[PDB]
């Protein structure tokens, strides 16, 4: 059934399909100087006509963005530049390497990558940055290697998250849309020049890119269409023709039945990421709640079965499984082992008017879950104060199954942070999740900027080495904030590290200004723009840097938070305070590594450590995460936005691990930093719940410049066995959520599994485990990042 | 000690004093014409200079607005022009009298009234009503008597409840506010008049203000030096020495230990009373919090003891409950049964940056509040999602007390709403009980107006008898919505509610507009206003209706949610849908007060109720608040303000029920309506559990433009009795605060001792019931009013 279809495309590596970016070119060169809005539409509605449509074997919806298998797409106006390495790099990577047909090269180097040549938004970005700054950005003079210490993320996905509103789509269908469009030109003033260059471009936008989604999914119907004349089969001949019926009514007008607000859903998903390469893969909403309406209705008319919806959901997902996200460059590589993916799927929660919003396909999609063997779809339950019982112990065993789903997201953190930035209860209630941890409100969040990915344990170094770090020798890197031997007393220390972290801060508002103003000459996204209220009132396309009565809601990014924090911790008491070694014995110690030195190594670890409730090193946490969230505050107003401390790592912790030498935690050269604001590897020695505390004692809840923390905790499986496990669990959540904390997920594993599939992946090669935010098949991770997962504590007892 | 103290004035009537009325008029009409706020400065300069001061028996702390005993201050600026009828009519005024001496009348008709003669508050709003408005607010042409309909609430207290930034107090003295000031006018520009006239008078009178409070401190140390000195009993003479020592110190530096923070805040909120008449009394703080450094520090320096400093509370304590709030008109006296009263002392909660607030001085207000018998002081406990265990069992103990204490007031309802509507959240997490219900960031807030209280189920009324209210025969009062009996469906009944509803509400909004426009031409504020930011950085009186940075957080009233729910519940249920009854036969029976028609009564009592957790009436209910929060969230804006529903009664549902007649619920003509968003009287008949749960079916937690709901409930004794009951009541606690509930307060009593003292006042005199936010002697109470307490359930299970 599903089965049958996942069988077809099982332990296969995806391939690189070119069709969009062939005509997605092929358009564009013709359209130089024109609005990049209308430019955009052209090209899809060029794409919407040209491109191959598939009605896959046994599929019940349709709809791809490439060729059968798992593939991935190409988006030259982001990275066009990498296409030349890409080709001779891509199929031999060491991390989620991609296949290409030499017939497909042949399109890239010859149809796609010579226009391009010389005008991708990566060729602009790395002219753009001045010298100091990019510095700390790149190694090289052309910006194809990061130095993994202030990390632009723009160059290696379209945009951020983002989450479109489906159910405008659903209601209403993309030929309102296109009138609504044609309507407001009419009532354009014809001799006013704004009307004729900021109002009728962008309209004319909508109009073709409505045609452009409709006509592509006539397509479909059409295929299905004579498709199931030849079909001998009867019972695939009526399915065939219902596909050909639905496509020929969604999304053009509004669903009808669950199956057409599915294939309706779906078909702009997929168009979607033709239209640009959203962060994570464009994300899915409240589907639980957009798809409730037509659920209940066929459910009761005997349209639609339990078991029927649920087949169809699964149809949808394995199509997900299918479309795998595309990094060219080694920094977005890098940045996603595991063929890393977020369509977040938001479930449960609360209503736009505050009340619980479990229904029963809250719990179809918690059993979907549960019985779909691959780590699809991305699933994240939101927490309040009322969820339900009943809800939080299906949360719990949905979690006992080790795949580590669903992920947390607490509305008691995210509802009142985004009042206060000005949403109204409805539209804060109502957000979606997005991407990693993001929570999102399609009509009225309108920033769609990569923001700085910040290697805090870089500027440590660079206290440690006075503006150097031992991987790039005498580079002039950082500020020369002294000998570190000459320090006298403890404060000194400190002082030199704010110095490097506001360098760094002050690097990265550099590196988001230009980021913000030059997006927005290379990226358009008119079918993401026609679905969102604002971008439709006042006629701006969604990548705009500033859109009327929109909230800009961004991130900058802490790397490192427990490795920087211990190792402070270690330097005020062992250094400082307990004198119990030298500055100069410490870098001696740092210097080889600790080989000979593992008597300073072990009393290093001996201090107070982030993660155990130890005010120790929960007040310098603390005191650190007010640099961030005080930045954030004074300097944000200047770019008309909020620029927010954030600690979502995605898998950058490798990289920038990759780059650091050992800390005076005692953690070793090259090997990974610590996850998100999860505690440092075997830092928690005081059990699970201190986890949480700690990340309480070490936020600064008095000031609203903050977003999500990703959290990482592991048990194992004897400490959540049987109910009385499920009930540890559901407490465990509810302190969470008590905690106004954002963000939490579980593994639940042996060590002695994550041991035996290193040493023997083979054997293991469909053992899924839970990195950040995604689950992915332990045997694809590196092995720094697998040695990150291994070393994260397995707490036993909770 | 301070029973000695209590036991000199227990049980007498206060008596009305009049220097503070005398000196400030002295003052007042010899400097017509200068700016209000610099008039009132040097009003409290004089009272300062030639107003008694009083050292008292026994006392360890010093400070008064009155004569020995209990006593009530008058404020001829705001009703000066009833002064006339409350020297004949308040001494034998049937609730909450108040004696005046011979001479203290003279002094009022002699010395006071005639200056005030054409100037008073009240005058000019009762002209300045247009005619519409009029003949909703006032039942004659000199508005002396309230209609009870949309009644203003401006006129009977000088502002609504305010606090103080005592700590500022404290922690600075009152010099270093003086100090700012003059070099604040020494930066003026001499040739610009907005520096002239707007910046100089404001900064001059803060000066004078500041002279003025020191002034009045000093003479209290001049006096008990020289009862010191005279002193025989050794013990008594150093408290004289003490007192002399501490007064010259406080308010004008910053206090030195436990003792002088309590005299100094004293002091403060004492002249604060000779100030103005704050509505409630000015309320006090989280004295918990900025007590503690002073307690704690002198605790370990042996300077005070937990005995010790319990005694100087009680001391403090024993101070306010000799000073009434003294109301003269009518309407004042009827909305305050008892000498109601809510000095609120805020006690718990979270830090300014969201960690739990206990500290061991909050365990010593609630044991401080359980040993004094009186029902001082208000004290209202913070609850949020992480309160102590610890705490919530004491705060449940204290209840179990029986006396009403403490009120309970939740975080999560609170600073959700003010980030969304412009606090940080350091300001709403360090918010202030204030008055019965209110929260106070009293460096932020600047709304100082009475908003008005709406007798909606005199608005029901109307659309029973088609504008009219039988109370008021043919008077043609509100919208002629037609004949009920000629009304063909439920819709027409419920459209004839909301256009009454609205015609209430607007009608408040132009009283508001007006009085909050007359105010400031008749109020000001030096001393308060010294002590707040916002104030002193922009030069401009707390009672200005607009200060920049400012937010206005104001109220308008719904009294009788539960009447009007149930009654529209039962019209719906019994005339419309079931046709048990015919519209004329209802009609009938309310016009005789269900005199020979008791079936009916009975049939109309057994329809779906408000707090049951039946959505069938909590439908209705959530409609009707869903009205007037969108209501407020459209016409706000125009008054510069957020002007919010509330439902906190007073003790106004009493005089609100006098003038209802029948409702289609059952209940009675002329008797108390229900109280607060509390059930209707013995309408709740499936717990106190459910209660809660229809205060939340019957918001709509998607809109901000709501404030605080009163609630009320009662257990019987044996529903709390032993460790078990205590651990109801802190689970009981726990679901209010999930709830996201603003208030509860509860009392614990048999029906059969609130009957019993009904039988026989003189045995049952000391018996203290939970009325409105405050508690008062059940014998001091109105019959209808002590029916209100008796009729509400008694629940034995939650």
């Amino acid at each position: 059934r599903v089965f049958t279809i996942l069988e077809s495309f099982d332990n296969t590596r995806p391939r690189i399909d070119v069709e969009r970016a062939k005509y997605f070119t092929e358009s564009m060169k013709a359209t130089e100087g024109q609005p990049l809005p209308l430019r955009w539409a052209k090209a899809l509605m060029h794409i919407a006509e040209n491109m191959t449509v598939y009605i896959d074997d046994h599929q019940l919806i349709c709809g791809r963005a490439g060729y059968q298998g798992r593939y991935g797409v190409l988006y030259p106006e982001l990275d066009g530049d990498f296409l030349g390495t890409a080709i001779e790099d891509l199929p031999n990577r060491a991390e989620s390497p991609f296949a290409i047909t030499p017939a497909a090269a042949a399109v890239v180097v010859e149809e796609i990558a010579p226009f391009w040549k010389g005008k991708t938004y990566h060729e602009a970005l790395n002219l753009a940055l001045p010298a100091d700054v990019h510095k700390l950005t790149y190694d090289d003079p052309q910006g194809l290697m990061s130095r993994f210490i202030v990390n632009e993320t723009s160059s290696f996905r379209s945009s951020i998250q983002w989450v479109h509103d489906y159910e405008k789509v659903l209601k209403r269908g993309f030929r309102s849309i296109k009138e609504e469009a044609l309507e407001k030109i009419a009532a354009l003033d014809p001799m006013s020049p704004c009307d004729n260059v900021e109002k009728r471009p962008f309209l004319e936008a909508i109009v073709i890119v409505c045609d452009a989604i409709i006509l592509w999914a006539k397509r479909h119907a059409k295929l299905a269409a004579e498709l199931a004349a030849k079909e001998t089969d009867p019972t695939r001949k009526r399915e065939l023709e219902t596909m050909a019926e639905i496509c020929a009514w969604v999304p053009e007008n509004p669903a009808r039945t669950f199956h057409e607000a599915v294939q309706a859903q779906w078909f702009t998903q997929v168009f979607s990421r033709i239209e640009q390469k959203t962060g994570t893969i464009v994300s899915n909403g409240r589907m639980d709640q957009y798809f409730w309406p037509f659920y209940e209705k066929d459910l009761a008319e005997g349209r639609i079965t339990e078991d029927s919806a649920l087949e169809l959901l699964e149809c949808m997902w394995v199509g997900m499984a299918q479309y795998v996200d595309l990094y060219i460059s080694p920094t977005g590589g890098a940045f996603n082992e595991g063929y890393a993916h977020w369509e977040a799927v938001t479930i449960g929660g609360q209503t736009p008017e505050g009340r619980d919003a479990t229904n029963d396909l809250t719990y179809l999609f918690l059993k979907s879950k549960r019985e779909f063997p691959l780590h699809y779809p991305d699933l994240a339950a939101r927490i309040h104060s009322r969820s339900p019982e009943r809800y939080l112990w299906e949360v719990a065993e949905t979690i006992k199954d080790g795949s580590g789903f669903p992920k947390l997201i607490n509305d008691e953190e995210v509802v009142p942070l985004y009042v206060s930035k000005g949403a109204t209860f409805a539209e804060a209630l109502d957000y979606a999740v997005s991407g990693c941890t993001e929570a999102r409100m399609p009509n009225r969040d309108t920033y769609t900027s990569g923001g700085a990915y910040i290697n805090f344990a870089a500027a440590l170094e660079m206290v440690l080495y006075n503006g150097k770090m031992l991987k790039y020798g005498d580079t002039d890197l950082g500020a020369h904030t002294g000998d570190p031997c000459e320090f006298k007393t403890w404060e000194e220390f400190w002082n030199a590290y704010v110095t490097q972290h506001h360098l760094f801060l002050k690097t990265a508002f550099v590196q988001q200004h230009i980021i913000n103003n030059l997006r927005a000459r290379h990226f358009a996204q008119p079918m993401g723009s026609s679905l969102h209220d604002l971008c439709m009132k006042h006629c701006l396309d969604l990548h705009t840097p500033q859109i009327p009565e929109g909230i800009n809601l961004g991130y900058f990014e802490y790397m490192g938070f427990g490795t920087v924090v211990d190792s402070l911790s270690a330097i005020k008491k062992l250094v400082f305070e307990d004198k119990k070694l030298t500055m100069g014995e410490l870098i001696e110690a740092l210097k080889c590594n600790f080989e000979g030195k593992e008597d300073i190594q072990q009393l290093l670890k001996s201090a107070p450590c982030y993660g155990n409730n130890d005010d120790y090193a929960d007040s310098i946490a603390r005191d650190i995460d007010a640099l961030s969230v005080k930045y954030g505050r004074r300097y944000s107003p200047e770019l008309g936005m909020h620029n927010d401390v954030r600690y979502v790592p995605f898998t950058s912790h490798v990289p920038f691990g990759r780059v650091v030498s050992a800390t005076p935690n005692g953690r070793k050269a090259w090997s990974a930093l610590s996850d998100g604001s999860s505690a440092s590897h075997g830092a928690d020695v005081n059990g699970p719940t201190a986890i949480l505390q700690s990340n309480f004692n070490s936020k600064n809840y008095g000031m609203r410049d903050r977003a999500a923390r990703m959290l990482n905790i592991k048990f194992t499986p004897k400490c959540v066995e049987g109910e009385e496990g499920s009930q540890k669990l559901v407490s465990f959540i509810r302190t969470f959520c008590d905690l106004k904390l954002w963000h939490v997920q579980f593994n639940v594993i042996n060590k002695e599994t994550l041991l035996a599939a290193q040493r023997d992946p083979e054997k293991y090669r469909n053992l899924i485990v839970r990195i950040a935010g995604y689950s992915a098949y332990f045997v694809d991770l590196s092995p720094d990042l697998q040695n990150d997962l291994i070393a994260r504590t397995g707490h036993d007892v909770m």
